[PDB]
């Protein structure tokens, strides 16, 4: 039932209120969260999430740099990246790369949830 989802982020803040949005919505279990990228790669390799949310700028390894590893690694994980940057060419690489999509952190706790639940279902 409850999709499965591994999040990632460097800010605690933004971690527990991605977090607290996906609980509270009823329809997401957050099986795991990383504060770096080797981290959340690991994360993703132990709970195979549905989808791993996570920020373009974790350290150590890149929100790009895992979702090619994810795909390298054919895990059926999505990886769906989040950012404050939203450069054309960076998005463009991130996508080239595996990424299941990239949203702004302007987004909404329902465009959240919602951008997760379709990730998981489809794009």
């Amino acid at each position: 039932e409850k999709v499965r989802v591994v999040v990632g982020d460097d800010h605690p803040l933004f971690r527990e209120g991605v977090v607290r949005a996906l609980s509270l919505s009823g329809s997401v279990n957050v099986v795991g969260e990383a504060d770096d990228g080797a981290a959340a790669l690991e994360l993703i390799k132990a709970h195979l999430p549905d989808v791993a949310l996570l920020d373009y700028r974790m350290p150590g390894m890149d929100g790009a740099q895992v979702a090619a590893a994810v795909r390298s690694y054919e895990l059926p994980t999505r990886v769906l990246l989040i950012s404050a940057h939203d450069e054309p060419a960076i998005v463009y690489q991130a996508l080239q790369q595996g990424a299941a999509g990239f949203l702004l952190k302007d987004s909404t706790r329902t465009e959240i949830v919602k951008a997760v639940l379709d990730c998981a279902k489809g794009r």
